RNA sequence: GCGCCGCUGGUGUAGUGGUAUCAUGCAAGAUUCCCAUUCUUGCGACCCGGGUUCGAUUCCCGGGCGGCG
RNA sequence: GCGCCGCUGGUGUAGUGGUAUCAUGCAAGAUUCCCAUUCUUGCGACCCGGGUUCGAUUCCCGGGCGGCG
């Protein structure tokens, strides 16, 4: 129901984006974003920062894309995403472990290569030249957040919960990329890691989103061949469809964000993972695609890296009431025991630790009646002191649960394309994008009605004033009609237009016309006040309905050349 | 004169940045930026966008980091930055071409490897798995701008001048990185390509910067063992020290930018290239380091890529007055001539093109007296028509000159560190950063004077109000003294502080105290007005002197617990 | 790459062939009520691999990382 | 990877063993004076490598890129 072909022509022609290295014939899965697309991506990301990082006071960090092999071996990406296959003399690549299992001889480490005589989706490289340290381009931005967990917890003064975020590119050496921007080899990701006490799974700010009505696609609905269904968010948590208000909160603000940047609510749903994690999916001409992933990496990455580095990655919680504990434990001279016995005493300490307090005090009872006991599979003298004592714990070690919202900016952008792309009534040559003002490429088009020179002082002052207000704009003063210019600026989604006519130059206070992209409807206002108005529009402070409600609507020019 | 050690301790401790993959032992030349550093980098970049991209209406684009081999072969990076050497059985890597030239046999393509039996600084990888398409991580961000030149010129309606920019990471497989952030393997660059008619080398906006007084380090000053010297910018262009006002303009706004983000003017100079291009250099504890590069890639990249792709990369200018030209040229039947002769006729057209009009009309004069002539090193019949005619040119092809300002954000940031780092008088434990407000990590610290609970409603409303104003802040409500909190927030360069005391809770309208980081001086204002004030501070709309000039200064608390 | 010495809580340090001192920091409770206050209590560390040894943080070798060329 | 047909100005097309049609777009000058107006003039293209041929954009082979599995 979206003319994907027509839309793609507009995206290509106006250079929203294009095939990377196109003049060299191009490369699959690689794309350059041109002025308008890059402006859009930067607005989407800017909006994202104010949404998530600013509102939740999230700790943003910036790690390298370059990653050494061990890190991704520990995280399981090396085995999961990689192996090595065999190729036919003249094309026809086949899996190795596969064809080994299939059995025969050949065709149709290198120890295995020698064995036969009887491929990684991660981009691989080498750090330092000479290449003694192999590495990869990171396939996600999360690992950099896990590696810095101690530093990040310390910045938050050791307290939970907290969240870290990363906004940056990731790489995926894809087999055969199709689907335009949807399955690409390099893409910009926005990843949040929200660390929480597993016991404090309640969000204080959930009441902010409980009233939203969302399309939820439960696992039960999926198994039972049902369709997704609209629910009040609060109801969904209350009835247990969404497990808790931490998950719920995160869902609500994701929804608010996707809709804020122009994704249609009716072509947006949240799909539950089945045999807690919900994914944001949008409906496109390619069908339902995942735009926001969700993972729960509790007992996974922190643990792996902890085990691999021997660096304890854990939070630490104070106990309201300190627990005291009786401790009956053996206190063996390491020197004495190790000197008297040789491989013996390794096994003898392999043993003494594994003993009940009963056994222990029987042992020392045997030892105060001078002065030595003996044991299973060794005769111990006083190379063994014994010890009992009170031991108070003021703090318990908390292994944080992690929630991982993973945003694919490319898919989000493409989704915005399909959902905001339109053609006009009549002149179908005239296509436009309904980008919401907070993210449109430019806020304002600045245009004179005719090529007449009496216009240009007004255009310049106006352009200068807009730049002064930090309002991205674009002046279109070219040699054609108002209508050709309005077509060109609408085509790239410029949200508003300011036309400077004869009434601007001739009339007693200077007023120009402000035009809405979607409606083409206009109002008229003092040329010195319009920057602020466009500014309120771009900041989402006011609506177009709000503008029509405050200013005189356009009922024609009163003047002409004079 | 800067305690680099003390400063580095503060940068490490508060996690401005840290060694990448530190828990895995770390990797040289790779760094992660923590919350404060990442906040700073994002502000520097945001400021940069409003400076250059917005003010000059520059075309920002976003290309991939992944780059295929041919592109960098054509640009000369493959031969310049790469080769292949030989290694000793137990360490001791030596150049190849080198040791071949040195002569002997061995030690102390693969055709060469076989020959001996008698290293790239670019990060190398393979696109697609199976690896039939070798590539690199881009070492700069410029190539993506050159490859899209047609698309970018078209977006600017074929007209010159224009400028494209890119903000993104680049990679450099460095031999031995030292010098902290200064010589790293991955770094974020901000690159501008300004395309200009070589004949229109005058900037209309130069008068905006002509009054700046800058330290200029001319080539003549360098050769003649002189020091850099302060000059009025306009004077420098007028006296020919700086060739033109395009270069001059760009220098002035670079200066304004570097100073805007906190680089001391007195430890900032512009160094001319010697046997036009000036580089911005800042004075640090490592001495004078280059922070902004400048290149002139006129007749270089566009040409190379043009030659390699056979795609003409050129601007096109209309001629005020169309030139008419007489054209006397041979018009040879390709078929006739090629059928009658076999390798002969290649050489015969190798020839006919190379002939003067005199010779031509002598030839046709020989041919109208029926009906065939003959030539050096072949007898031509009517397989040769001849032709004269008027040929008007309405447009001349312009090969754009390019100016390339290349900003090293890491070096810029580090420079800001050394230039804004300070220790206080007395308590030297108390170090702070004089980040200018427009770029400080947070604008505002929100703090209560004591742990008393009557404070927390005020802190929350205030925090919420700040977020509503889009003001990055950080609430510090921890268990120590006002002074320990003010130390912690000063240490990371929080520009302002808002303390909520007993006078805030007890007194008839609610006012709190606003504190300047540098001076520690304070004023007192209504808690509902402070977000806007901090906002004006952060946007550079007002100074601290401006604040003291408007509000009551802090002369003590009037109330206490009650 | 080569050479020069190092690597102990988050930061800086003591010391050791038998798991470790002091300071700061942070956390908690008191105290204080405008500039790292004071007291009590608590958390947290021997860079990694191999070797010799009964056992290495300590001795040796090799990596990694840093400083000085 | 395999298979299925393609690739001609920025966009879309005509056609061809001897360098190419029309439209749009953009540029310029007129015209118009609020929604791709009209007229004139101008700019801009055969995806890349190899083969056969005197010569390939055209035929064949192989890449690259796209569509359909
Ligand atoms: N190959 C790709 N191209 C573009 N976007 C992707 C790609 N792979 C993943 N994504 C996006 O990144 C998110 C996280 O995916 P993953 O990390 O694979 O679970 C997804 O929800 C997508 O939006
Ligand atoms: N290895 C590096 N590490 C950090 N910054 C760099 C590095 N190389 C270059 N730069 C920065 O990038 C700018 C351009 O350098 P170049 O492209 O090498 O001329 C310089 O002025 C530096 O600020």
């Amino acid at each position: 129901i979206v003319d994907r072909a027509k839309m793609g022509d507009t995206l290509k022609r106006r250079f929203f984006y294009d095939q990377a290295f196109a003049i060299y014939g191009g490369v699959s899965g690689l794309y350059d974003f041109g002025p308008v697309g890059c402006a859009l991506k930067n607005n989407i990301i800017q909006t994202w920062r104010q949404h998530f990082i600013q509102e939740e006071q999230i700790l943003e960090i910036d790690c390298t894309m370059l990653t050494p092999e061990p890190v991704l071996k520990t995280s399981g990406h090396v085995d999961k995403f990689a192996d090595f296959m065999v190729k036919d003399v003249k094309n026809g690549e086949r899996f190795r472990a596969d064809h080994l299992l299939k059995a025969h001889l050949q065709k149709l480490q290198q120890e295995l290569a020698d064995l036969f005589v009887n491929f990684n989706l991660m981009f691989k490289t080498f750090i330092g030249p000479g290449g003694n340290m192999p590495g990869y381009l990171r396939p996600e931005t999360a690992q950099g957040i896990f590696l810095n967990f101690k530093r990040l917890l310390e910045f938050n003064q050791g307290k939970l919960p907290f969240a870290a975020a990363q906004i940056g590119n990731s790489f995926r050496n894809e087999i055969s990329p199709r689907s335009g921007l949807i399955r690409v080899r390099e893409f910009t990701m926005a990843e949040i890691e929200h660390f929480v006490d597993p016991s404090e799974k309640d969000h204080p700010k959930f009441q902010n989103v409980a009233d939203l009505h969302l399309y939820l696609y439960s696992a039960k609905a999926q198994v039972s061949g049902q369709s997704a269904r609209k629910m009040r968010l609060g109801d969904a948590v209350e009835q247990g469809v969404i497990n808790n208000t931490v998950l719920g909160y995160f869902i609500g603000r994701i929804y608010l964000y996707l809709t804020k940047v122009g994704i249609s609510p009716d072509k947006l749903r949240f799909r539950q993972h089945m045999e807690d994690c919900w994914d944001a999916e949008s409906k496109t001409s390619y069908g339902w695609i995942e735009i926001v992933g969700c993972a729960d990496r509790s007992c996974y990455d922190l643990s792996c890296h902890a085990r691999a580095t021997k660096v304890p990655l854990v939070a630490e919680k104070p106990l309201k009431e300190p627990k005291t504990v009786n401790v009956v434990q053996f206190e063996p001279s390491k020197g004495a025991i190790g000197k008297a016995y040789k491989k013996d005493a390794k096994l003898v300490m392999e043993y003494l630790a594994i003993c009940d307090e009963c056994y222990i005090t029987e042992m020392e009872m045997l030892l105060n009646e001078k002065g030595e006991f003996t044991i299973e599979t060794q005769l111990t003298k006083d190379m063994i002191n014994v010890k009992r004592f009170q031991k108070t714990l003021y703090v318990e070690e908390v292994v944080p649960n992690v929630i991982e919202p993973s945003f694919g900016l490319g898919r989000i952008m493409y989704t915005v394309f399909e959902h905001t792309f339109h053609v006009r009534e009549g002149d179908e040559q005239r296509t436009f994008f309904s980008f919401p003002a907070v993210v449109a490429p430019f806020k304002c088009s600045v245009l004179p009605l005719s090529q007449n020179q009496e216009f240009m002082p007004f255009v310049k002052e106006l352009s200068e004033a807009l730049t002064r207000h930090g309002v991205s704009h674009k002046v279109d003063d070219s040699s054609g009609s108002i209508g050709r210019r309005y077509a060109r600026t609408d085509e790239i989604g410029v949200a508003f237009g300011v036309t400077i006519d004869f009434d601007t130059v001739n009339k007693t206070p200077h007023t120009a016309t402000l035009r809405d992209r979607d409606s083409m409807r206009q109002i008229r206002a003092e040329i010195s006040e319009l920057p602020s108005i466009v500014q309120d529009l771009a900041n989402g402070n006011i609506t177009w309905a709000d503008v029509e409600a405050r200013y005189p609507l356009f009922e024609g020019q009163e003047t002409g050349k004079k």
